[PDB]
């Protein structure tokens, strides 16, 4: 064919440039309209970090104080991390940090104190994952923290269960540079719950990110 038919046709494949520069991703990710969530959000949250980092760590997707700082990780769950992190004794210097579709997805209610995010169909998920393989093929992490049901299901199977694999090092064939896969709870289900329940498991967290730091 004059235009061959290939992965180009399909998600954001064809907004994805040839090159593994995190910069000149995040910027082509700007201009993605590889699924329909581009419209009403308000910027491309791309990850952040650098190529050196040696741990990467996926959420579900920008929430609302992410879509408006351009950054991930930064509201309160960001900051129930921050905390973890810092108690699993790692880095922030070795983190590259992103999301599994990387335009927030949400609705209002009236009296709301916030927009409220919404589950990325898995259509949704499987079209922005040419990003996400661009951040990890461009990283080349040795170890994948997968944050919440979506984002180890993006890597893991659509079947996978965060909560039936806790503190297990995981490797999967098809995942680009064969990274160890350490799925865990989201930050953002740990901010609310009973205390001994919270408390609990943000310990469990912490053990999850500190398996992910001794791959
Ligand atoms: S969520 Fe991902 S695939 Fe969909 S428009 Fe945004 S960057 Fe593109």
């Amino acid at each position: 064919g004059l235009v061959p038919r290939g992965s180009h046709m399909a998600g954001a494949q064809d907004f994805v440039p040839h090159t593994a520069d995190l910069a000149e991703l995040a910027a082509a990710a700007g201009e993605c309209r590889g699924c329909g969530l581009y419209r009403d959000a308000t910027q491309a949250v791309f990850g952040a970090g650098g190529r050196s980092a040696r741990i990467m760590m996926i959420g579900e997707q920008p929430g609302d104080k992410e879509d408006l700082a351009g950054l991930p990780f930064v509201g309160p769950a960001g900051r129930l991390l921050d905390r973890a992190l810092e108690a699993a004794d790692i880095d922030r210097d070795a983190l590259y940090v992103t999301n599994a579709v990387k335009h927030f997805k949400f609705t209002r209610a009236a009296g709301g104190k916030r927009r409220i995010s919404k589950t990325p169909s898995r259509t949704e998920v499987v079209a922005c994952r040419p990003w996400l393989i661009a951040e990890m093929t461009s990283v080349e992490p040795d170890v994948v923290v997968l944050l919440g049901a979506t984002a180890a299901k993006a890597l893991l199977g659509n079947d996978f269960r965060v909560t039936q694999h806790r503190g297990e090092v995981l490797h999967v064939d098809d995942v680009p540079g064969d990274p160890a896969l350490v799925a865990t709870v989201h930050p953002s289900s740990l901010l609310a719950g009973p205390k001994e329940e919270r408390e609990s498991a943000f310990a469990g967290l912490v053990d999850d990110l500190r398996v992910a730091a001794d791959v």
